[PDB]
């Protein structure tokens, strides 16, 4: 059946605006996870994952008799995913019960082992989420083999569907680089916003870059991608030292052997698949990732023995039986226990990655320190197991449970609590007159607010208006954020709020964060006013300011905007068309389609635009609340056609006389294009709109100024 | 960027159950289309597009002074793309204005006709729908040139995306057939569902069936292609010689001249497509669809012209500018005006199909009529203009406004006004009471419901419990249906009413169709109480019954469920997967993925597979409502494999032992291996789930008892 995407491959794709509808939910448009977790007998649970761990089900026998290690790698995989440049992917949302995930090649067996947990899930039902359930069994996995682990937050809730999520353009599994989609260009230069070296891969080869066996070169990718999942190298060789000190890797025959997987797989196998003709198929018979490596002399024990061997022996480069790049242990014994026979040991082995952590000078160096002072290299992988784990769970008021640790990270981009009573109504409305008669303008009102409320992004629940972090740095310094505007505002804004908080007895106090907030609320009332329409714009007060030292500046890089349309910005030129970028900060935002529609047809014509940019202005009444834009968008009366000087802005000419009349960018006229958007646009450019339009705003405005406010939610 | 889709292009698709969500709507949740459009000014609307017709814009100059012709072709296009197999296409949702349709080449330059539309739009606003527009632009375009209509009705809600519609495999526009996606095998059998013979095209080719012009042959494809569309010979001839009464065919010069459909065109283009370079691209340079023809002396007049050209002159096979076969009147004055140039005329000509009307005998016999009688031709046209138009809108009890039809016609499956009071709610728990007394079982009772509710379909809103059409021709004898059993069941139903309505005061009465459906309502009840479950089943009265001179047994025909997954039921051997074949199935009765499963699981168990087949029965407490079907598929412990004798049923065999459990087709499996559907199959087979399995049952029930019940919104 031939669809539109066939048709026109390049058009936009709404759908990723309209995912995650109440109608692909099973459960009622009321039900709140967060309620049903806290009932949860969270003991019960992991009693029940610790007996787990050795019964061992036929079908796919335990290793050593413990599903320990699987269960480590399945919630190692359940994180790996995450990417710092947009958030998506992680743990977060249980996407590797889905596609594409729950069939990738570093995936396989992991089939096996969520269907291990189907009787627990199914006992417990919608009080654990399998989003939660997947890392509590990593965490049991660990426990249960002797290693505390730093503590578990609950409250990630499952999903039904799919993430849209680009994971690169390759057609082909585990391309190496340089072909026609490559990944790569220039010196080994991964593409944002993506943080694996290969399609289908979590972070790197484990056999070395393109499959070429050097642990120096193998080192740079590790860096790299680690990196864009928001880890340094201590975090990086804890992780993967401590997850190696568990388990094994399976490669007992070639892959020819193992068939399709679970996407790709016959319905008879009911959601199973890499099924495999190697001899029994299974458990000493396995074969997951072609690999043929047991880390340790106990595997199924925390031990200090991963650094033991990795200095201990000099490594010989050698083939697993499915021909696949490995290392052994020169003149060893053999001291490795089989997971099957107890009658055959093997010799040491090690993965190129794994050499990785010795031959890469700077990992050589943190390696050694935790060789010397294991209990160094316990803590570090408690506390980096716990960040890989929760790094895309958004702030800290989400954790749920009697786990959470009361350490506040770094990497939680944390608020401190509010100690005062919050301003009122009555103080709202004084502030709102305050900033009014301070002489900011409805564009600097609005923008800034803009500015600090849409850096949240739902993917990792990162970013938003509560620290008020726009005063600091970076955000305060980033060019889609106009600085030297910027600092204008807050400069009034601080005057403001200083003289409203020494006027205040009891400890009342309005923070910055919520002045910000509620003076883009009083732009917004009075762009209504101007506009001769009375209008309410909701606000609520409790955001807190955080500090400089609680805000870590490279980690908050990964949110500055370098494309808003929103802001008709553009910081450079990108492959990508800007309108699709303009989607995917929608998505980013969680807008639908109809809210993205209002809300940049609204922020238009008040002024939000960066440099104050005439680009799609379309009114003569800047800095009132109307439908201009999309009146005048979707005028006849008007020709547009690119530039010669720029093919990405356009001119819009009366078409009787050639005058021009407007300029815009392709952000602001696929509104006029788009088959689908053209369709909202005429709903907000109709004669009985205003009041719709003036309504709807306010109410995805108002969306956006609480899109981070989960001490409300 | 690579999607689930390329990786497994085959896996099941069930986004399209979740296609209109409230997320893409631009309406309030409460918007209320019906509510709206009685309030608009129809006379108003009707005097402003009155006025368009004949103003003309240089853009897109009209024709003669006037746009009838134009928008006569709009609205014919609107209404034509209706398949009577699944009830897909038609003007009844607006769809022309998104992709595919807005950029099928047989609907070039009708966005510029949807262009001039749109200050009439924007000026009545949410109060006429562009779906109702459309149709009411070609009625106006009618009256003003002299042509009384039948009638008209609003009430065609618009919609914000594109519908999902097979309109066949061809991955080239208009491809000839025989390629490798002919939609044509053996002797020139089209495949269902379509109902148009290239990829692109409303029905025919103008020039003859593959490009070949003989007038004999391309008869062959217009009669069959409108019988796809529920017209026979009579409304057919009425139609295209009605059309083509008006207007003119576009084919100035080559068609290499003509740029990007819409779809693909620039974001500068707004919307628009088929940009020509030839001279001044459109006016008397016009090129749409490379024909060149004029068919009468008036084309802005109704008359009966084409018929006198039809039959006046003998026809000579020529070309247009562009290339196209078309004929012209042998020896034929210079009659017909040209569309720019007063000084210029033209002789007659005709398309290769218009002369199908004289050189088909069939239809020569008709045509004849039509010409001796001009009276029964306008009157035929009359009718055969509102069933084209309305075919797809339902019962009239969803037509709104002051210019409905009081005639009531045989297509429109018309039901009995209820002039009688209704059962209240003791006399549904009293009529629920004694149908159970009857001894009819659960399996019965809701088998016949079933039966009875499940034939509704909401692409074109036909079918449903309403009328009791179950008791008539031809559905009583509908192998799916279970003749035998389901006439045992009518009898005992219809003594049951008989006594009820003979014991009653006032005029108080039950129909069949409201006690079939009560019924079965009472069956769910006592499911319910077999599982330990007190439930009441909502139920509304208010159905009719249709007799059988009222109804149709041709037409009712295509809503014979030859696949129905609900009832596990496949009438024939199919291309297409079974699964899929139940997606669509749900699709036409509105149900969303979850909707979906919990109403598949529960028929299951409640005893209503066609022939008692003991497929996909998973518990051992069968007319009880529980859970079983998704605890047992979910079940581990059995192990499938499909059986020797066919491959498409599947046994289930305890893992440990060999001993057989189960056995299933696909339509039952696919809920324990479609990593979508087996998330939701989890949520109702957990432990916690007994409570919302019924009442999610009982909802989706209901909902399917409802479907028509357009008497109630
Ligand atoms: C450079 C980074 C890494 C690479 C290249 C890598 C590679 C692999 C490979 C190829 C396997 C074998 C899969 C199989 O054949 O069954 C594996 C196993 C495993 N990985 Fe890693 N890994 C990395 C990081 C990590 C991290 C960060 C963790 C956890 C903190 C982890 C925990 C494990 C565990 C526990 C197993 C054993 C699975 C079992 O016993 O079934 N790995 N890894
Ligand atoms: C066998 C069925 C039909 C065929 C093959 C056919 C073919 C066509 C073609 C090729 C055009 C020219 C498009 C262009 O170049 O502008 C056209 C125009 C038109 N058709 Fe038909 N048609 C059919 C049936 C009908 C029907 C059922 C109606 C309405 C009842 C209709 C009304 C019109 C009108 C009014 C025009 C003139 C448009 C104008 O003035 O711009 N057609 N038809
Ligand atoms: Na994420
Ligand atoms: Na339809």
């Amino acid at each position: 059946g031939t669809s539109n995407r066939d048709w026109w491959p390049n058009q936009l794709d709404l759908s990723i605006l309209h995912r995650h509808s109440s109608l692909s939910d099973p459960m009622g448009k009321d039900f709140n996870y967060a309620q049903a977790f806290e009932k949860l007998d969270l003991a019960a649970v992991k009693r029940d994952l610790h007996a787990l761990m050795t019964t061992s089900q036929d079908w796919w026998p335990a290793d050593f008799g413990h599903y320990g290690g699987l269960f480590i790698r399945m919630a190692w995989h359940s994180a790996g995913t995450y990417r710092t440049a947009d958030g998506r992917g992680g743990a977060g949302e249980g996407q590797q019960r889905f596609a594409p995930l729950n069939s990738w090649p570093d995936n396989a067996n992991l089939d096996k082992a969520r269907r291990l947990l189907w009787p627990i899930k199914q006992k417990y039902g919608r009080a654990i989420s399998w989003a939660d359930l997947l890392i509590l069994t990593g965490n049991v996995a660990l426990e249960s083999m002797g290693f505390k682990t730093f503590g578990f937050a609950g409250g990630r809730a499952d999903t039904w569907e799919p993430e849209d999520v680009y994971f690169g353009s390759e057609k082909i599994w585990l391309e190496l680089s340089g072909g026609p989609n490559s990944r790569y260009s220039g010196d080994r230069q991964l593409e944002n916003p993506l943080a694996a070296v290969q399609m289908g891969l979590i972070y790197v080869n484990p056999e070395g870059p393109d499959g070429n066996p050097d642990p120096v070169a193998a080192a740079r990718d590790i860096r790299d991608t680690f990196a864009r999942m928001a880890m340094n190298d201590e975090e990086t060789v804890a992780l993967i030292a401590g997850g190696h000190t568990f388990g094994k890797t399976h490669g007992a025959g070639p892959a020819s052997n193992v068939g399709a997987e679970p996407e790709a797989a016959g319905i008879e196998a009911q959601g199973l698949g890499w099924k495999s003709a190697y001899r029994t198929g299974k458990g000493a018979d396995a074969i997951t990732s072609g690999l043929e490596v047991t880390w340790t002399t106990t595997p199924t024990q925390w031990s200090h023995n991963f650094f033991e061997n990795l200095f201990g022996y000099e490594w010989e480069l050698t083939k697993s039986p499915a021909g696949a790049h490995q290392w052994v242990a020169k003149g060893a014994d053999a001291v490795i226990p089989d997971a099957f026979d107890p009658s055959k040991k093997h010799r040491p082995t090690m993965l190129t990655t794994d050499l990785s952590l010795r031959f890469d000078p700077a990992y050589e160096k943190i390696s050694r320190r935790f060789h010397e002072n294991p209990e160094q290299f316990a803590d570090a992988f408690a506390r980096a197991w716990f960040k890989l784990t929760h790094r895309d769970m958004g702030p800290r008021a989400r954790y749920l449970g009697p786990e959470v640790p009361a350490e506040v990270l770094l990497w939680q981009d944390p608020i401190p609590a509010v100690d005062h009573p919050l301003i009122d109504a009555a103080d709202a409305a004084e502030l709102k007159a305050k900033v009014l008669a301070s002489g900011l303008t409805v564009s600097q009102l609005v923008s800034t607010a803009w500015a600090a409320a849409s850096t949240f992004r739902g993917s990792d629940k990162r970013g938003g208006a509560n620290g008020a972090r726009i005063r600091l740095a970076p955000q305060k310094d980033w060019e889609a954020n106009q600085p030297e505007q910027l600092a204008a505002v807050l400069e009034t804004l601080e005057a403001i709020r200083t003289a409203f908080n020494g006027a205040q007895r009891g400890g009342k106090q309005v923070s910055l964060a919520d002045l910000i907030v509620l003076a883009g609320c009083a732009g917004v009332e009075q762009a209504a006013k101007n506009a001769g329409h009375a209008v309410t714009v909701p606000f609520a007060p409790g955001r807190a300011d955080a500090s400089q030292e609680q805000t870590d500046v490279e980690s908050m890089a990964v949110l500055e905007p370098v494309a808003d349309g929103f802001r008709n910005y553009l910081k450079g030129k990108y492959r990508v068309p800007a309108e699709v970028l303009l989607v995917d900060k929608a998505q980013l935002l969680t807008l639908s389609a109809p809210e993205m529609t209002v809300l940049l047809g609204g922020l238009r014509v008040l002024g939000a635009n960066v440099g104050q940019s005439r680009h799609g202005v379309f009114t003569a009444r800047e800095q009132a609340l109307t439908n201009d834009f999309f009146v005048n968008l979707l005028d006849m009366g008007t020709e547009w056609k690119p530039t010669a000087a720029d093919a990405d802005v356009f001119e819009g000419r009366d078409r009787a006389t050639g005058e021009l009349k407007w300029t815009g960018t392709r952000v602001d006229l696929v509104f006029g294009s788009h088959s689908q958007l053209r369709a909202l646009a005429e709903v907000y450019g109709s004669a009985d709109a205003q009041e719709k339009f003036v309504r709807d705003f306010v109410a995805v405005w108002n969306k956006v100024m609480n899109l981070d406010r989960f001490d409300l939610a």
